[PDB]
Protein backbone atom coordinates (compact mmCIF):
# COMPACT_ATOMS: atom_id res chain seq x y z
CA UNK A 1 0.00 0.00 0.00
CA UNK A 2 1.04 3.83 -0.59
CA UNK A 3 3.02 5.57 1.56
CA UNK A 4 3.88 9.56 2.53
CA UNK A 5 7.13 10.72 0.72
CA UNK A 6 9.65 11.34 3.15
CA UNK A 7 13.66 12.18 4.05
CA UNK A 8 14.87 9.83 6.54
CA UNK A 9 18.42 10.54 8.19
CA UNK A 10 19.64 8.23 11.20
CA UNK A 11 20.92 9.20 14.56
CA UNK A 12 21.67 7.52 17.73
CA UNK A 13 19.90 3.90 17.50
CA UNK A 14 18.49 4.19 21.55
CA UNK A 15 17.10 8.08 20.73
CA UNK A 16 13.81 8.25 19.31
CA UNK A 17 12.75 9.63 15.88
CA UNK A 18 12.20 13.34 15.19
CA UNK A 19 8.95 12.74 12.68
CA UNK A 20 9.19 16.78 10.94
CA UNK A 21 5.36 17.50 9.53
CA UNK A 22 5.74 21.29 7.35
CA UNK A 23 2.86 23.55 6.98
CA UNK A 24 0.38 24.45 3.85
CA UNK A 25 2.51 24.63 0.59
CA UNK A 26 5.43 23.97 2.45
CA UNK A 27 7.36 20.34 1.94
CA UNK A 28 9.60 18.20 3.88
CA UNK A 29 12.74 21.16 3.60
CA UNK A 30 10.92 23.05 5.95
CA UNK A 31 12.16 21.87 9.47
CA UNK A 32 15.33 20.78 7.66
CA UNK A 33 17.39 24.18 8.88
CA UNK A 34 15.86 23.23 12.43
CA UNK A 35 15.96 18.98 12.72
CA UNK A 36 19.75 19.27 11.32
CA UNK A 37 20.97 20.43 14.89
CA UNK A 38 19.55 17.19 16.77
CA UNK A 39 22.32 15.08 14.89
CA UNK A 40 21.96 12.25 17.42
CA UNK A 41 18.08 11.50 16.76
CA UNK A 42 16.90 10.22 13.76
CA UNK A 43 14.99 12.09 11.56
CA UNK A 44 11.76 12.09 9.34
CA UNK A 45 11.21 14.74 7.37
CA UNK A 46 7.82 14.04 6.04
CA UNK A 47 5.48 15.36 2.73
CA UNK A 48 2.26 15.61 3.52
CA UNK A 49 -0.47 14.69 0.69
CA UNK A 50 -0.78 16.91 -2.32
CA UNK A 51 2.89 18.65 -1.10
CA UNK A 52 6.48 18.00 -2.42
CA UNK A 53 6.79 13.89 -3.54
CA UNK A 54 3.38 13.21 -2.00
CA UNK A 55 1.55 15.51 -4.50
CA UNK A 56 -0.32 12.71 -6.27
CA UNK A 57 -1.46 11.37 -2.71
CA UNK A 58 -5.26 12.18 -2.49
CA UNK A 59 -7.07 12.29 1.22
CA UNK A 60 -10.76 13.12 1.68
CA UNK A 61 -10.09 14.50 5.29
CA UNK A 62 -7.92 14.16 8.57
CA UNK A 63 -8.45 10.37 8.94
CA UNK A 64 -7.02 9.32 5.69
CA UNK A 65 -3.96 11.87 6.64
CA UNK A 66 -3.47 9.94 9.57
CA UNK A 67 -3.47 6.41 8.44
CA UNK A 68 -0.97 7.48 5.45
CA UNK A 69 1.17 8.75 8.86
CA UNK A 70 0.46 5.49 11.05
CA UNK A 71 1.05 3.44 7.51
CA UNK A 72 4.71 5.58 6.74
CA UNK A 73 5.98 5.39 10.54
CA UNK A 74 5.24 1.61 10.63
CA UNK A 75 7.15 0.95 6.82
CA UNK A 76 10.12 3.10 8.19
CA UNK A 77 9.97 0.80 11.61
CA UNK A 78 9.57 3.83 13.87
CA UNK A 79 8.39 2.76 17.21
CA UNK A 80 9.44 5.91 19.30
CA UNK A 81 8.57 9.45 18.45
CA UNK A 82 7.79 12.39 18.39
CA UNK A 83 5.54 14.27 15.92
CA UNK A 84 6.68 18.10 15.09
CA UNK A 85 4.19 20.13 13.01
CA UNK A 86 4.07 23.30 11.88
CA UNK A 87 1.14 24.99 11.07
CA UNK A 88 -1.23 22.60 9.17
CA UNK A 89 1.63 20.28 10.21
CA UNK A 90 0.79 20.78 13.44
CA UNK A 91 -3.13 20.30 13.39
CA UNK A 92 -2.02 16.39 11.38
CA UNK A 93 -0.30 16.28 14.34
CA UNK A 94 -2.92 17.15 16.81
CA UNK A 95 -5.53 15.13 14.77
CA UNK A 96 -3.36 12.27 14.61
CA UNK A 97 -2.35 11.84 18.33
CA UNK A 98 -5.47 12.24 19.62
CA UNK A 99 -6.45 9.11 17.23
CA UNK A 100 -3.74 7.16 18.44
CA UNK A 101 -0.40 6.32 17.45
CA UNK A 102 2.21 3.35 18.94
CA UNK A 103 4.94 5.06 20.24
CA UNK A 104 4.77 8.50 20.52
CA UNK A 105 6.73 10.50 22.99
CA UNK A 106 4.76 13.37 22.55
CA UNK A 107 3.56 16.03 20.12
CA UNK A 108 5.34 19.47 19.47
CA UNK A 109 3.18 22.14 17.68
CA UNK A 110 3.91 25.51 16.22
CA UNK A 111 1.54 27.75 15.23
CA UNK A 112 -1.60 25.06 15.36
CA UNK A 113 -4.96 25.91 15.43
CA UNK A 114 -6.50 23.52 18.07
CA UNK A 115 -10.34 23.76 16.37
CA UNK A 116 -12.85 26.47 16.08
CA UNK A 117 -15.53 26.80 18.96
CA UNK A 118 -18.39 27.10 17.54
CA UNK A 119 -21.03 26.23 14.28
CA UNK A 120 -21.14 30.10 12.96
CA UNK A 121 -16.88 30.31 13.40
CA UNK A 122 -16.47 26.91 10.96
CA UNK A 123 -19.37 28.35 8.67
CA UNK A 124 -16.98 31.65 8.21
CA UNK A 125 -13.92 29.76 7.56
CA UNK A 126 -15.63 27.16 5.36
CA UNK A 127 -16.70 30.42 3.23
CA UNK A 128 -13.39 31.93 2.79
CA UNK A 129 -11.50 28.94 2.36
CA UNK A 130 -13.54 27.55 -0.80
CA UNK A 131 -12.50 30.98 -1.77
CA UNK A 132 -9.07 30.29 -1.87
CA UNK A 133 -10.11 26.78 -2.81
CA UNK A 134 -11.01 27.95 -6.46
CA UNK A 135 -8.18 30.55 -6.60
CA UNK A 136 -5.68 28.03 -6.00
CA UNK A 137 -7.50 25.64 -8.47
CA UNK A 138 -7.37 27.80 -11.37
CA UNK A 139 -4.99 31.14 -10.94
CA UNK A 140 -1.44 31.69 -11.31
CA UNK A 141 -0.12 30.42 -7.57
CA UNK A 142 2.52 33.05 -7.92
CA UNK A 143 -0.42 35.83 -7.53
CA UNK A 144 -2.44 33.97 -5.25
CA UNK A 145 0.65 33.12 -2.65
CA UNK A 146 1.75 37.24 -3.02
CA UNK A 147 -1.91 37.80 -1.58
CA UNK A 148 -1.49 34.53 0.85
CA UNK A 149 1.01 35.92 2.29
CA UNK A 150 -0.77 39.11 3.16
CA UNK A 151 -3.29 37.92 5.41
CA UNK A 152 -3.14 39.06 8.84
CA UNK A 153 -1.28 35.99 10.11
CA UNK A 154 1.62 36.74 8.08
CA UNK A 155 1.56 40.87 8.69
CA UNK A 156 4.95 40.39 10.75
CA UNK A 157 6.58 39.91 7.81
CA UNK A 158 8.30 42.53 5.72
CA UNK A 159 8.03 42.65 1.83
CA UNK A 160 11.21 41.34 1.60
CA UNK A 161 10.92 38.09 3.54
CA UNK A 162 7.39 37.79 1.34
CA UNK A 163 9.01 38.27 -2.04
CA UNK A 164 11.06 34.71 -1.34
CA UNK A 165 8.41 33.08 0.26
CA UNK A 166 5.83 34.22 -3.08
CA UNK A 167 9.14 32.84 -4.81
CA UNK A 168 9.23 29.52 -3.01
CA UNK A 169 5.69 28.60 -2.75
CA UNK A 170 5.23 29.16 -6.04
CA UNK A 171 6.72 26.49 -7.37
CA UNK A 172 3.83 23.29 -6.33
CA UNK A 173 0.68 21.86 -7.96
CA UNK A 174 -2.49 23.82 -7.34
CA UNK A 175 -4.75 21.50 -7.78
CA UNK A 176 -3.26 19.10 -5.03
CA UNK A 177 -2.64 21.80 -2.45
CA UNK A 178 -6.33 22.91 -3.09
CA UNK A 179 -7.83 19.05 -2.51
CA UNK A 180 -5.17 19.05 0.42
CA UNK A 181 -6.74 22.72 1.86
CA UNK A 182 -10.20 21.32 1.26
CA UNK A 183 -9.91 17.64 3.06
CA UNK A 184 -8.46 19.33 6.11
CA UNK A 185 -10.11 23.13 6.05
CA UNK A 186 -10.18 24.41 9.62
CA UNK A 187 -13.68 24.52 9.60
CA UNK A 188 -13.78 20.87 9.07
CA UNK A 189 -11.73 19.98 11.69
CA UNK A 190 -13.02 19.15 15.71
CA UNK A 191 -12.53 21.11 18.97
CA UNK A 192 -9.24 19.05 20.17
CA UNK A 193 -8.69 21.39 23.30
CA UNK A 194 -10.88 18.80 25.44
CA UNK A 195 -8.86 15.38 23.73
CA UNK A 196 -5.58 17.86 24.57
CA UNK A 197 -6.54 18.82 28.51
CA UNK A 198 -7.35 14.88 28.65
CA UNK A 199 -3.12 14.64 28.68
CA UNK A 200 -3.17 11.82 26.66
CA UNK A 201 0.40 11.81 25.51
CA UNK A 202 2.73 14.91 25.96
CA UNK A 203 2.37 17.81 24.21
CA UNK A 204 4.47 21.34 24.07
CA UNK A 205 3.40 24.72 22.04
CA UNK A 206 6.16 26.57 19.95
CA UNK A 207 4.85 30.20 18.34
CA UNK A 208 7.02 33.78 17.37
CA UNK A 209 6.70 36.56 20.26
CA UNK A 210 4.97 38.37 16.97
CA UNK A 211 1.87 35.12 16.57
CA UNK A 212 -0.31 37.56 18.51
CA UNK A 213 -3.40 35.12 16.98
CA UNK A 214 -1.69 32.07 18.44
CA UNK A 215 -0.21 33.22 21.57
CA UNK A 216 -3.90 33.50 22.75
CA UNK A 217 -5.13 30.64 21.39
CA UNK A 218 -2.31 28.39 23.37
CA UNK A 219 -3.50 30.55 26.53
CA UNK A 220 -6.77 28.29 26.36
CA UNK A 221 -4.24 24.80 26.10
CA UNK A 222 -3.11 22.60 28.65
CA UNK A 223 0.28 22.82 27.14
CA UNK A 224 3.94 24.75 28.24
CA UNK A 225 4.39 27.52 25.52
CA UNK A 226 7.89 28.78 24.37
CA UNK A 227 7.94 31.92 22.82
CA UNK A 228 10.28 32.46 20.03
CA UNK A 229 12.07 35.90 20.25
CA UNK A 230 12.16 38.20 17.16
CA UNK A 231 9.81 35.88 14.85
CA UNK A 232 6.44 35.64 13.67
CA UNK A 233 3.74 32.48 12.36
CA UNK A 234 6.62 30.82 10.91
CA UNK A 235 9.16 31.13 13.74
CA UNK A 236 11.51 28.49 12.86
CA UNK A 237 12.12 30.08 9.91
CA UNK A 238 12.59 33.80 11.23
CA UNK A 239 14.64 32.43 13.99
CA UNK A 240 15.89 28.54 13.93
CA UNK A 241 18.63 29.03 16.91
CA UNK A 242 16.06 29.92 18.86
CA UNK A 243 13.18 27.27 17.98
CA UNK A 244 16.43 24.43 17.97
CA UNK A 245 17.11 25.93 21.97
CA UNK A 246 13.67 25.00 22.52
CA UNK A 247 13.19 21.78 21.03
CA UNK A 248 16.45 21.06 22.88
CA UNK A 249 14.80 21.93 26.44
CA UNK A 250 12.19 20.07 25.65
CA UNK A 251 14.02 16.69 23.85
CA UNK A 252 16.91 16.76 26.39
CA UNK A 253 15.49 16.88 29.78
CL1 LIG B 1 5.07 29.86 5.84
Amino acid sequence: SMILHAQAKHGKPGLPWLVFLHGFSGDCHEWQEVGEAFADYSRLYVDLPGHGGSAAISVDGFDDVTDLLRKTLVSYNILDFWLVGYSLGGRVAMMAACQGLAGLCGVIVEGGHPGLQNAEQRAERQRSDRQWVQRFLTEPLTAVFADWYQQPVFASLNDDQRRELVALRSNNNGATLAAMLEATSLAVQPDLRANLSARTFAFYYLCGERDSKFRALAAELAADCHVIPRAGHNAHRENPAGVIASLAQILRF
